């Protein structure tokens, strides 16, 4: 998968919220692990 880099979890909201619809994500392994509202 494409590695969404994040300095923080709030840095994951924009992509993951845009992708899924919800900002639910974890900045883990320096990569945004998006869950959204699946």
């Amino acid at each position: 998968i494409e590695a969404i880099r994040c300095g923080g979890s709030r840095d994951c909201y924009r992509p993951c919220q845009k992708r899924t619809g919800c900002p639910n994500a974890k900045c883990i392994n320096k990569t945004c692990k998006c869950y959204g509202c699946s």
